[PDB]
Parts: C-alpha cells; structure tokens; sequence
C-alpha cells in the first residue's frame, strides 16, 4: 500500500487546512461582536453547535490538539477491547463516525485541559470515559434501534444515545401506537434568533441576513475541512475493525434511521426548537451572564432522533413533552456547562449542544469538578452495566 | 420565477463570501512571505496564476468591484449586438464562459482603476475592449477549432486565443503531418518552484510542503466560490443568449478541445512549464526587480491549448518551439505587467499569467499608459477586421 497511506496523510493535512481557514473566516467576522458584548453588558456569547465547538476546541487547544488523535486512536483501541471481550462485557457495538469521535473527544480533552491536567491524564481519562461512553450508548441502544429499524441489525452511534433511551424508557408512559441546504437552514437559524434578540429598517435586517450567511459559510467549510480532515482516518478505522471483530455491530449515524420513521422528523425537530426557543427566551429573561446561540444541527438531529424514538414508544404527546425537555435541557444545559468553563479558567465560545452533551456530560463534567475520584466511581457504574450486560447476553444467546 | 432570482441572488451572495474567506485565509497566510521580501532583497514576489490575481483585484478594488459585474454585464450586451449584427460585422462566436468574463474584465478594469480613471471611463472601455476581444479573438478561433475538433461547431473562448492564432499560422512552417487533483498540481508545482528558489533539511522541505498546500488549499476555496459566485449570472447571460441569437456559435472553454488530443496535453504543457522554468531562471540571474511565483492553471491550459491548435497545424516540433517560447513569453510579459503596473502607482502581486494575458495585453496596458488615443486606435483597428470579416461572411454564406 505505502503511497496510499501518503495520499491519505495528506489530505487529511488538507482537510485540517480548509478547517483553520473555515475557522480564520469565522474569527475575523465574530471577535467584534463577542468582545462587541464586552463593551455593552453581560459578556458571551456563545453558539450552540459541533462544528464550531470544533473550532474553539482547535484554537485552545493549540498544537496541544493532537491529544484529541491519541485520545480518538486509544478510545477506539479500547471499545475493541470491549468488543473482543464481549462474553465478559456484554459490549456489542464499536463506534467508528470519525467526526463524532473528534468531535466528542475534542470536546472532553478541552475540558481536561481546561481545569488544567497533564496530557497522559487527558489522554487515559479522556479515552476510558469516551470508549465507556460509545460501547455502553450504543449496547444500550441497540435493542430500541432493532425496534425501530424492524431488526435491521445496527445501533446508533451519535451524541444522543441516553437522551434516546430517556425516550425509549419514558415514551411508553405519555403515548399511544451538502453546501445551500445547511447554509439556508443554519443562516434562517440565525436569522431567526437574531430577531428574537430584536424583541429585546430594511438595512438592519439585511445585515441580519448577511451574518447568518457569513457565520454559515464559515460553519460551511468547517463542515467539508472537518469531513475531509476524519474521512480516510475514520475508513482505516473499518479497515482495523473490518478484520479484528468481523462480527461486530456497528453505531452508524443517526440519520440511518431517520428513513424507518420521517414522520418523527419535522415535528421532533419542530418542538425541539420550539424547546431551545422557551429555553433562550427565559435564558434572556434572568439576565444570565451567559448568552446561548442555537445551532440547527443539534436540534434538526438530536431532537428529530429523540422524536423518532420518542414516535415509535410514545407517539406524538412524547415527541412534543419529551422532545421539549430534551430542547431546553440542551440550551440550559450548555449554558451551565460554559459557566463551568469560565469558573475554570477559560475563556470557551462553543459547545456541542446536543442531547447527551448538554443533559448526561454536565455531570460529569462537575463530578470531575468535585473529586478526582469521581471517575473511579464512573468506572465501577460501567461495571454495574458491565456485570449485568454480560450476563444478560450470556442468557441470550444460550437462551 | 421570482422565488428562484432571490434564490439565485443569495447564492452569488454566499459564493462571494467563499471568496472571501480564501481570499482571508490566502493573504492572512502569505503576507509575511512578501513583507519578507521586503526585508531582505528586491519585493515582489508575484503569482502568475488567474484565481490569485482575482483575489488581489478584489483587494485593490475593495467596494468598488461591482464595477467589474457592470463592465461585464455591458461587454455581453456589445457581444449579443455585434453577433446580431453578424451581417455587417462578421461576428459568429458569443463568449458565455462567466468566470473568464469576471476575471479578464476584473483585470483590466482594475488596470483602468489603477491608472487613476473614473467609474464611467473603467467601465465603458473594460466593456469595449472586453466586447471586441470576446467576439473577435473568439471569432477568429472558429475554423481552426472546427479543423482540431472535426467540425464539432462550436469555437473557444478562454485566455489564449490570439496566441492560438499566432501558433495557428506560425505551425505549418515548422512540422510535418477537482479537488486533490488541483490541489496535488499546484501543491507539486510550489514545491517544485520552492526547489528552485533553494537553487540560489526535512523541516525546511516539509514546510516547502506545507505553505504549498496551503496556498493550494486557499486557492482551491477561491475557485470553487468564483465557480458558485458566477454560475447563476453566467446562465442568465446563457438564458439571454438562447433567445436572442440562438443560431449563434458558442466559444466555450478550451479544455473541451483536449478529448480531441490527449497526447498534446502533457507534452504541450511540459515545454510550457520548461518555457517558465526558462523565464524565472532568467528573472533570477538578471536579478529582476519582480520575481515570478508559476501556477498550474496558466501552464497545463494555456501551453494545453496551444499544444494542439499548434499541434493539429504543426506537429510535436510545433508545439515544442511555440509552447516553449509562450510560456517565456508567459513569465517575462506577465512581470512586465506587474513593472507597469508598479510604476502607475500600485504593488499587484499577481497577474492572470495566461497566454494573450503576457504577449497581447501587456503592450494594450503599456499603449494606453503612453496615450490614451491609443485606445481608439484599437476601435480603428477593429473596423478593419470588422468591414472586411462583414464581407467574408457574405463570401462564405451566398458563396
Ligand atoms: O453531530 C453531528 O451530526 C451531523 C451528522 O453526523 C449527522 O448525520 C454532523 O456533521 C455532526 O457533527
Ligand atoms: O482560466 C481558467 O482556466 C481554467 C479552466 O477554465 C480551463 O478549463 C480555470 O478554472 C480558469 O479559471
Ligand atoms: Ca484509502
Ligand atoms: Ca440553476
């Protein structure tokens, strides 16, 4: 093989190229208008999105971001540990979306490094966590996957896997039986929300409009930089996983499913939005020192998931409840987490925002705050699911 | 239609900021090596290549870039009367490559605005001499392509056209009868041209490496927002086109002529690129006060084109002689150029490079700098072809 690994080293090199241009092109139309709210009142300010927590996570994370390779490469060694050791473990899937690994990591690495340890201890922690993370997400999802997939044979490896199965074991209890698509939705995103914060002229509203084109070109070419950046790194990741577990389930996207129900789609994501909009509102109501931006990926994509699980256990009075506690949960809950970024010593503009990134991570997140032996104790709960999971795959094969 | 014309207007808007945003990432990231230039020996430093001296038009002409929409709108609306007008005009071809029209109306209205002249006066002789360049260079081309093409009926227009006709007439005396590919290109060709530089370790060629591809990187975002940015108004222009003249010839892009020649392509090229490697060496030992930075674009197409046209009309010793001498011409004429435009008051880094862009218009700049009658002369001249080119119609239509 040898040049095709040298093809695709460079353009991985690439892809993290077109990522710092899509992040200079970001910065140089933003600083103004964050450190613009420094002259004015309650500074940050702060946009709920993957891609541009991405961003941030590059730019403090200096070259001090290959942390986040180690970190993807390792956790990923060890779900195939937990994969390979599955008798003992009940641990199915293998998370493999390159992006979402980077993403998720990135964002766990920056926490590390923002309450300030060394880079063995964000690289060991940050891969235990993210690799119990993955095979206990997705091994739990799995089964609710078989059920909305009509037993298609994956499970789900995104960022809203407990929040679906919040769905999954409270839907039953509420209920009855890519370059102008992404610009034009997340540039209305802004727009929208640029005028909800007018309810706080033609050439006004038309620079409204130029904003959100501007911030989602940036956000554009952020996404192919991103994608281009994981693509070949993320096909060799099949290509280990291809060969060392040939029998193993994959956490694909979510969007696999999305064609089992479209349905759930609109109407998830409708009142998911309608969740982050209450959630901004009363975020602008308290005067809270920190100001949150909704992104349309979290909530197109974690609420219209948490719709289509929320859909097929709960119909649609679980998809509006649920899918609205799931929206202001994210909102609310990314705020707090920046709070907690701020208290700790940094200055961060981004979160991911989805559903168990804003809901499941912010506890965590504070437990580290609270004690180093909080991770321990996250450990010995991967073995209480570990224990049960083993056992209960043992009773279903033989049984 | 009216939805679809906002649609299409907000996707010109949005190509427009992709421009931006590797015009940002191009110049944030090779400013220092020009300033460097400052600090060390002669300044200058300049890229022969179409996409960078866009970019550099867009920087020196800041707010006033419009100009260069209302010049070409203008020189298509003199190109559909003078191809209505056929009869007394002998006019059959139609340019309707959009980005070709942006990027030579682009340069020389900011050759007319770096000489210091009006709004009115860049426009309307930007359209003038834009207008007779299309049609009669374009209308020149049309037998010569239907003999290379086999009477395919269509003729080109593109940047080598006179050069075309000069390798044209001077080849029979003379022989006997995108992405990662880009990027890769202009990525190889930097580091080759770097190569040169050292001609006058690992860490000093890897970063020979990594500014190549950044530079590919930020070029390539260049072209795909000029592709994007033109391809709505260039297919009005065609719209317009199809029901005003639709007998008329269309002179599309030169690389459609290459299935009808694959071997002249590298061949062609390759004395194009040995011709430039020429030229800077020569820019090099006279130590000229401008050096000369080669891009892919302006070699592999122009010396392409002129590599079959001189092929089809005299052979490989053809294309090696004028593919040679073209691209010196190539590099001497085009920082001929950036002297001129040096001296009127202005530093450009960058020229268009092309073939007709360094052997046809660096004497149109120079002539019009010493008088502006000059000017006029080129009307004159035009009338000259035009009635006799009227009369050869007549001769080939009832006769
Ligand atoms: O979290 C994400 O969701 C989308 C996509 O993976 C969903 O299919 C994306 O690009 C992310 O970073
Ligand atoms: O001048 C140019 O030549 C190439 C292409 O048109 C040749 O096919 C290109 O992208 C330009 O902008
Ligand atoms: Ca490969
Ligand atoms: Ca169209």
């Amino acid at each position: 093989d040898t040049t095709t690994v040298i093809k695709g080293t460079i353009k991985t090199i690439v892809g993290f190229m077109i990522v710092q241009a899509g992040s200079g092109f970001l910065v140089a139309n933003f600083k103004p208008i964050i450190e613009g709210l420094s002259k004015y009142h309650n500074l940050t300010g702060a946009v709920i999105d993957p891609y541009t927590s991405m961003q941030a996570t590059i730019q403090t994370m200096a070259d001090n971001y290959a942390w986040v390779g180690y970190a993807v490469i390792l956790a990923l060694f060890l779900n195939i540990l937990l994969v390979v050791c599955r008798r003992i473990t009940g641990i199915r899937t293998i998370m493999l979306t390159g992006h979402i690994m980077f993403q998720q990591a990135g964002l766990v690495a920056v926490f590390y490094m923002i309450i300030g340890a060394s880079m063995w201890e964000t690289v060991i922690y940050t891969a235990v966590l993210m690799a119990l993370y993955w095979g206990i997400s997705s091994n739990i999802m799995y089964k609710p996957t078989q059920a909305v997939t009509g037993g298609a044979g994956f499970s789900i490896g995104h960022q809203q896997q407990i929040a679906s199965w919040i769905a999954v074991k409270l839907a039953p209890k509420l209920g009855d039986k890519i370059f102008h698509d992404s610009i034009s939705a997340t540039a209305l995103v802004m727009t929208v929300f640029f005028g909800i914060i007018l309810l706080s002229k033609t050439h006004w509203f038309m620079y409204i409009f130029e904003m959100g084109l501007k911030f989602a070109v940036a956000i554009q070419i952020i996404v192919t930089g991103v994608r281009m950046f994981v693509a070949e790194l993320s096909e060799a990741f099949k290509g280990i996983s291809e060969r060392v577990i040939p029998n193993s389930v994959l956490a694909i996207d979510c969007a696999a499913i999305y064609a089992f129900s479209p349905n759930a789609m609109v109407f998830g994501f409708m009142w998911g939005a309608i969740g982050q909009f209450v959630a901004v509102g009363l975020l602008l109501g308290f005067s809270s020192p920190i100001l949150i931006i909704p992104g349309f990926i979290p909530m197109f994509f974690s609420n219209a998931t948490i719709g289509v699980f929320a859909n097929q256990f709960g119909g649609w009075k679980s998809v509006m409840k649920i899918c609205f506690i799931m929206g202001i949960i994210e909102v609310l809950g990314s705020a707090w987490v920046i709070h907690l970024l701020a208290t700790q010593g940094t200055t961060f503009n981004g979160w991911m925002g989805m559903a168990d990134w804003a809901l499941f991570f912010p506890p965590i997140l504070q437990g580290i705050v609270s004690i180093p032996g909080f991770f321990f104790v996250l450990l010995t709960l991967a073995i209480v699911y570990m224990v049960f999971a083993s056992k209960q795959l043992r009773s279903e094969e033989a049984a």
